[PDB]
């Protein structure tokens, strides 16, 4: 004594703060900081490229990114101001590319969760007090979710910077409020309480700054004035300074707004359009409308034109039937816009799956659970619910004006929780903060402070035993959150080893390698539309792979994917619209290369996950709905009591007391796909396809051959089958790695025919590459007559790996004509061993063809 007073109040935070740093930094650091710097997910990996781009152009940013989205292009809505941000830290630190800026990026959210506790503490502390605002503050630095996983080290996202400015905004609007609160004019705004309403206006500017949809916070405050004024008998609040701080608050926002607002042709909610400085603008004149009706108030003008007490309220609701009734003169879009948000436009879809949408509280087809709200709040939600049911009733008590704006805020927050799971990150400081105020009665009526005031040093009457079960509860709200949290900062995301390491392959081994880096850095111009091709400055060639992956390998192996991470070059079969799921999913080769004629398509890149997982979306994506995706899987493996290999058409015929394994085995139009041919045959039976790279074995395959054979196909079959039961004891699905065993089991005792189109049974790469080639055209007279032409040859791939590529052509009229993608003296690290054993009867030759004519598809004669 008196330390700590006043640092105890103090010190928590600093201590809050540490445990941040633990939680955000600490933990994930050996998995970000690795055998490179290691950003997370999909999209920090696209501010890795903004950021790039517009630190060697600074202070210009793109808008416009005809490097993804091939051949067209996607405008960018990845706010300005991370983007500026990551890149003023970039330069400061003197690192302006690579692992050097990576590393520097890193940091950013981080940052951002750690800082993240002063606005929570600032908006709990003008609705309740100092007291619940610490515990506010300090949840906040524990509390596990989306808002931890996208506050972690190196996932440099803009999401938790939406919370950040968005608790910003609420909390100095709020304390721009209570300054001006009763003090009438002309003591505000005066320069000095003109800091409050200006900061509001420089917070709720850099939140849509962050986010294109930030412009959704307009409403809720103007949401917060409309309940003040339609209920103006049964909550008091100074409605003049309410809206004067409003008024104030938007026009600054759309002051600084302003210079950003014209980056779209058009309308939008998303990108920088002037749509969202309409929006504050309007907001602005519908705060500054609220003033006028008030001022009327006060002279008794509803109670001079006979209105009564309801004067002022039914005045507000045609006011507001009004204004934002007649925006749906002109212009909308506008009107079509607003509404956009709130008018739901569920069921998705669809083709989603999707993975966000699907709502909370609603596992996923289709009960009730809190299981989400575990995994993401911890005990932090109920808490939190518990914490809102009496804020509930402290206003219907008490009747104070900021606990009800607090409740509006956090009413809308769980709707959005509501609708999508997508939206969790919103949730978690509503969640923070009415758990303090939940904890802070607790504390406050089981003593607690008493002891703490009492305890240095005073003496007040207490009973040990309440706190005991104050830190009791305490303990209840704080471990299970923080043990949830400690083993989900522990991991961090971004793309394995198998795909950095194919992907910087490609940077440095693909065509036109010089011309993408000059070309990755352009300061590109904003074209008015986007449906026609771009106009490129050189021969550009598309790479094609799942839509998930198209930041990683713009990002990383600088080239042109036709697909991106925001949903667009997906295409599909059900309009033939040439994108990844048309072409992944396509039945044959020619309708393949329908589409990748139609995009410029050269290079293909496919996963395991793409060739297992995955691949039911991107069935559902081309097919455009789920029932008509079910065709291309079949029954399902099961081990009866006896325990025996089995595989039951129906889920009828399945023997009792059998134990199945948690995977559908695939239809026989599955393995007739393009996914299948590229990834479980190594592109084998086609005709302008050649594998070029191959990653590593599948993670724990690799270590599985630590005392396997590979090619040693009945050593091979007994493990993949072990382990697909053994963990099919438990509710989980074997590995990836594992998956692909099988799926090659069952075509070949299966689908396959007398011979059609062979494979061995072995595990593959985790990443394959291809190049589409034209192919050296191999015709000539046959041994008439004869009814078939069978050419094969040995492959080794770039891991010692050997497989048998094969294909088989309808002879007519004497004259076969077969096409050949692969080649010999290439300078890519897959090359076949062996010449093209071609046969024709009882006739057999043996070709040895190289690139110039491969690639250039020159025709080569050969009878028998
Ligand atoms: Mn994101």
């Amino acid at each position: 004594e008196s330390w700590f007073k006043k640092y105890w109040h103090l010190s928590v935070l600093v201590i809050a703060a540490l445990i941040s740093v633990k939680l955000r930094i600490l933990n994930p650091w050996n998995s970000v900081f690795t055998w490179t710097v290691r950003l997370g997910g999909n999209d920090p990996w696209y501010y890795y490229r903004l950021i790039e781009n517009t630190i060697h152009n600074f202070p210009h940013r793109i808008w416009f990114d005809p490097f993804t989205y091939y051949p067209y292009g996607s405008y960018t809505h990845f706010g300005p101001f991370l983007v500026y941000l990551g890149s003023i830290a970039g330069i400061i630190f003197s690192a302006t590319s690579g692992e050097s800026l990576r590393a520097v990026l890193a940091f950013i959210p981080a940052i951002g969760g750690v800082l993240a506790i002063l606005p929570v503490y600032l908006l709990t502390r003008e609705v309740f007090d100092k007291r619940a605002a610490v515990i506010a503050a300090f949840l906040i630095a524990i509390v596990p979710g989306q808002f931890l996983q996208r506050s972690i080290l190196g996932f440099n996202d803009h999401h938790i910077w939406e919370a950040f400015w968005q608790v910003s905004a609420l909390g100095t609007f709020l304390l721009a409020y209570n300054r001006w609160k009763g003090h009438d004019l002309s003591h505000n705004l005066t320069a000095r309480q003109m800091a409050y309403p200006v900061i509001a206006g420089i917070t709720i500017g850099l939140y849509v700054l962050s986010w294109g949809a930030g412009f959704i916070i307009a409403p809720i405050i103007l949401a917060f004035m409309f309940f003040a004024f339609v209920l103006a008998g049964f909550v008091n609040a100074d409605r003049k300074n309410l809206s004067l701080v409003a008024v104030v608050t938007f026009a600054v926002s759309a002051l600084i707004y302003l210079p950003f607002a014209f980056n779209y042709p058009g309308f939008s909610t998303i990108f920088y359009s002037p749509f969202q400085l309409l929006v504050l603008l309007g907001s602005a004149v519908i705060a500054a409308a609220f003033y006028q009706i008030e001022k009327w108030n006060d002279v008794g003008f509803f109670e001079r034109v006979g209105l009564g007490r309801k004067g002022m309220p039914l005045a507000v609701i045609v006011l507001t039937a009004l204004i934002m009734g007649l925006f749906f003169v002109i212009s909308p879009d506008f009107a079509r816009n607003l509404l956009s948000v709130v008018r739901v436009v569920q069921p998705k879809g669809g083709a989603l799956t999707i993975a966000e949408v699907y709502p909370f509280f609603f596992t996923h087809n289709g009960e009730f659970t809190l299981t989400n709200a575990v995994l993401h709040f911890g005990a932090l939600f109920f808490f939190g619910m518990a914490g809102i049911l009496y804020s509930a009733y402290r206003f219907l008590k008490r009747r104070s004006f900021p606990e009800m704006a607090l409740l509006i805020w956090a009413i809308a927050m769980f709707i959005a929780l509501w609708g999508q799971n997508r939206f969790a990150y919103y949730f978690a400081a509503v969640s923070a903060v009415y758990s303090a105020l939940a904890l802070s009665v607790v504390f406050d009526k089981l003593h607690l402070y008493r002891a703490l005031e009492n305890a240095i040093g005073a003496r007040n009457k207490l009973s040990y035993f309440r706190v005991a079960f104050a830190l009791l509860i305490a303990l209840a709200a704080i471990y299970p959150t923080y043990i949830l949290a400690d083993a989900q900062s522990s991991y961090a995301g971004g793309p394995n080893k198998q795909w950095y390491d194919a992907l910087t392959w490609m940077r440095e081994n693909t065509p036109d390698g010089e011309k993408y880096d000059e070309y990755y850095l352009q300061l590109y111009p904003t074209p008015q539309s986007n449906k026609e091709p771009f106009s490129y400055p050189f021969e550009t060639y598309g790479v094609i792979s799942w839509w998930d992956y198209g930041h990683w390998i713009e990002a990383v192996a600088h080239r042109m994917p036709i697909a991106n991470p925001f949903q667009a070059g997906i295409g599909n079969k059900y309009n033939n619209v040439p994108g990844a799921s048309s072409f992944f999913t396509a039945e044959n080769e020619s309708y393949a290369e329908f589409v990748a004629e139609k995009l410029n398509v050269k290079y293909v890149v496919s996963d395991i996950e793409m060739e297992t997982g995955k691949y039911y979306a991107m069935a559902v994506w081309a097919e455009g709905d789920l029932p008509l995706a079910e065709k291309y899987y079949g029954g399902y493996f099961y081990y009866s009591p006896t325990g025996t290999f089995g595989y039951a058409n129906s889920q009828w015929d399945i023997p009792l007391n059998s134990i199945i394994i948690p995977l559908r085995i695939p239809s026989e139009l599955y393995y007739s796909t393009m996914e299948a041919k590229l990834h479980l045959f190594d592109g084998s039976g086609l005709s302008h396809y050649r594998m070029i790279y191959e990653s590593d074995y599948p993670a724990e395959w690799k270590s599985y051959s630590s005392q396997v054979n590979l090619n040693n196909e009945s050593q091979v079959l007994q493990t993949a089958l072990y382990e697909a039961v053994m963990r099919a004891r438990y509710g989980v699905s074997p590995t990836m790695g594992t998956q692909e065993v099988l799926y090659k089991y069952a075509y070949t005792q299966l689908y396959e025919k007398k011979m059609g189109i062979p494979v061995k049974i072995a595990p593959s790469g985790y990443v394959k590459i291809f190049e589409r080639v034209k192919g050296a055209v191999v015709t000539g007279k046959v041994s008439a007559n004869v009814t078939e032409v069978s050419v094969n040859a040995t492959i080794k791939t770039n891991q010692n790996r050997t497989f048998e590529y094969w294909q088989t052509v309808e002879v007519k009229n004497g004259t076969y004509t077969v096409v050949l993608p692969y080649s010999h003296n290439s300078d890519y690290p897959v090359k076949p061993i062996t010449p093209y054993h071609i046969k024709a009867g009882n006739v057999v030759k043996e070709i040895t063809i190289y690139e110039s004519q491969v690639q250039n598809g020159e025709i080569i004669q050969l009878d028998l």
